[PDB]
């Protein structure tokens, strides 16, 4: 029956969760919503007005480039997509369930051999990302072992959650900074942009909104390819373990409180 | 010297297993994809010419509308993003770690406690989906001990990895065309297309070309978000539980095929 009670409190916790922050985010972005779909309406208008177009033309023009865009064509040379190292970038942002949704499947053929690619590929990720987490972890106790052994000249050994938890934030923190710091130059985007997509990205969220390596040409591009791979690879290994670490903390911590009610 | 072995060879396999699904996904995409772009060049070019529209103008114009579309228009009508339905579908997208894309935020605030809001809470969700699969799993035990305990009239029973994983199977299966029953009639989708878009979603990878339950008007449009909810949820647990399994399956094959190396 306690296993049952904490499932129930979880349910109800996660649901008055999911409330409040569908309140807050629409407080925060209704009004700005509606500037921007005033602004663009009166665009439009004034750009109708000017070449003394028809609304419906405009509509059937705007219809067709939607599905340009869908194909993978956009206004500011972007880089080709379906070649091999486009197709390279998608593998990865599938495998790792981010999905950015830049490039997607289009026809039938690529959409079977999707599903079967990702059926057989997201779990061998989720397995490397457990042993990586498995081997810092062996690695951590390890250094406290023969730091303690060599301070003491003047296997039992392993971390609390909490000591884990601290470095798995502080190695988050770490990575994104210096991360950033590329994005920033090489893109034309603000240091607080490039600190939201790098959450948004090693989380496994992927909005797409942000996405990086989308230019076309990139000076070298030889060397920003192969950093953009390993940003992306070890922030995304240092999320997934901190939020494996934090889901442990929450489930002692749903204990405690049934414990204490009675 | 074994946990390093495991953990190199399958670094190995996934590197390959990138490459060679990169190369797949190219050859089979690549001819689409040259076609769109000089479709999409075509009809541009006939547009400029019928209306003496120079380049430049519908240049800006595009930029316009791709900034638009950015804040939500469409040139179909669609639910407003952000009333309060459209921030509990971006709230429950965030959570799952889904991240359609379909809504964003976009002020300086709205990205800030959307990383605090992601971070709190994702760790809830997968602490979720584990409590689930425990229960699952107790329940299969019981209804086999009981079945047996019936049958014989004529604790130690828990299932092996691999019936849990043929149950998975067969309850994604059949949540996956019980789901695309509807959504072909009410979202005017062909029937392979609602699977793909059950697959894409379950398995939290979101590309977002195809989202559900956004059309402004939807007939009841009570009932119809309510079932889209349970359908998301129900197919999102089974998938991240058949994940896991896959991913305890394929732990033990590499641990047989290090022990065939010798
Ligand atoms: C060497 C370690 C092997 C393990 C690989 C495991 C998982 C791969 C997962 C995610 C990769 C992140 C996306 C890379 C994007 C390529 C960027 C580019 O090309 O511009
Ligand atoms: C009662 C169980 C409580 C636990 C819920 C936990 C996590 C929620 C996760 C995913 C739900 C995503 C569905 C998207 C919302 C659709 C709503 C709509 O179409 O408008
Ligand atoms: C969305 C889930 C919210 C998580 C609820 C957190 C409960 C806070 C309890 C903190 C005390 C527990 C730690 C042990 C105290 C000795
Ligand atoms: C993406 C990497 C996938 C690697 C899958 C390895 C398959 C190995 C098959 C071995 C089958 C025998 C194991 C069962 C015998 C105990
Ligand atoms: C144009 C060069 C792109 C480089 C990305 C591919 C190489 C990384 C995969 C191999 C890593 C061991
Ligand atoms: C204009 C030069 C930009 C090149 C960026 C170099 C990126 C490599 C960083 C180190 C890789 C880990
Ligand atoms: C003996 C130790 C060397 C092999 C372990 C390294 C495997 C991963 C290297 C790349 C980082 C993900
Ligand atoms: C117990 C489930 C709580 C969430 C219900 C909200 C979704 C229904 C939307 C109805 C809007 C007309
Ligand atoms: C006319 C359109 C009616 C569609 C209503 C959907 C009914 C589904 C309810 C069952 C939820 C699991
Ligand atoms: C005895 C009743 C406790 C469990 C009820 C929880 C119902 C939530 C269903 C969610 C399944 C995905
Ligand atoms: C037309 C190519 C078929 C690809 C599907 C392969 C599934 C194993
Ligand atoms: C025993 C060596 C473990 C390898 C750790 C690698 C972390 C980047
Ligand atoms: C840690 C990488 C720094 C890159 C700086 C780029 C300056 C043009
Ligand atoms: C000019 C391309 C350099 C690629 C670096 C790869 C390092 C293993
Ligand atoms: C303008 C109000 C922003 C509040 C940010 C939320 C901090 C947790
Ligand atoms: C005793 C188990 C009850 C909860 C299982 C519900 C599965 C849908
Ligand atoms: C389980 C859903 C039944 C099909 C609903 C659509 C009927 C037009
Ligand atoms: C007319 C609104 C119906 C809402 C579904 C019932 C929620 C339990
Ligand atoms: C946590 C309380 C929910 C508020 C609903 C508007
Ligand atoms: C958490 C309650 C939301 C308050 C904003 C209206
Ligand atoms: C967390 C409270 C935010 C209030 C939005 C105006
Ligand atoms: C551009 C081809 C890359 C080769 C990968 C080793
Ligand atoms: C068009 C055939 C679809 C096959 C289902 C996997
Ligand atoms: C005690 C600090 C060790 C950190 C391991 C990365
Ligand atoms: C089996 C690896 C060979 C490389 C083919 C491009
Ligand atoms: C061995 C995987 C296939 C290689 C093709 C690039
Ligand atoms: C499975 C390897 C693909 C080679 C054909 C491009
Ligand atoms: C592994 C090689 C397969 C070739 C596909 C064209
Ligand atoms: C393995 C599939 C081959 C693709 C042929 C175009
Ligand atoms: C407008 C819908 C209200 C939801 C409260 C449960
Ligand atoms: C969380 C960093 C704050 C950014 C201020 C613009
Ligand atoms: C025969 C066991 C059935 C379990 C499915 C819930
Ligand atoms: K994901
Ligand atoms: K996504
Ligand atoms: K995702
Ligand atoms: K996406």
């Amino acid at each position: 029956n306690e296993d049952n009670a904490r499932f129930l409190l979880l349910a109800a916790l996660i649901v008055l969760y999911l409330l409040g922050g569908a309140a807050v985010f629409s407080a925060l972005e209704l009004a700005h919503e509606r500037q921007a779909k005033q602004r663009w309406e009166e665009r439009l208008a004034q750009f109708s007005r000017g070449h003394q177009l028809s609304r419906d033309e405009l509509r059937g023009f705007l219809r067709h480039y939607e599905e340009a865009t869908r194909a993978g064509i956009r206004v500011d040379n972007v880089r080709p997509r379906w070649d091999f190292t486009g197709a390279f970038y998608f593998v990865g942002t599938v495998v790792s369930t981010i999905g950015f949704g830049m490039t997607t499947p289009a026809t039938v053929g690529g959409k079977i051999f999707l599903i079967f690619y990702g059926l057989v590929g997201c779990p061998s990720t989720i397995l490397f990302f457990n042993l990586f987490l498995e081997r810092l972890i062996t690695i951590i106790a390890y250094i406290m072992k023969s730091c303690h052994q060599r301070q003491l000249r003047r296997a039992g050994w392993k971390p609390s959650v909490y000591y884990v938890m601290l470095i798995l934030c502080t190695a988050s923190i770490l990575i994104s900074c210096c991360a950033s710091a590329m994005y920033t130059p090489i893109e034309g985007w603000s240091y607080f942009d490039s600190l939201y997509f790098c959450f948004v990205a090693f989380s496994t969220i992927g909005f797409g909104d942000l996405v990086s390596s989308q230019n076309a040409h990139y000076e070298s591009q030889g060397l920003y390819r192969f950093a953009n791979f390993v940003f992306i690879l070890m922030g995304v290994c240092c999320i997934y373990s901190l939020f494996n670490v934090i889901s442990i903390l929450i489930k002692q911590s749903l204990n405690w409180i049934l414990r204490k009610m009675d």
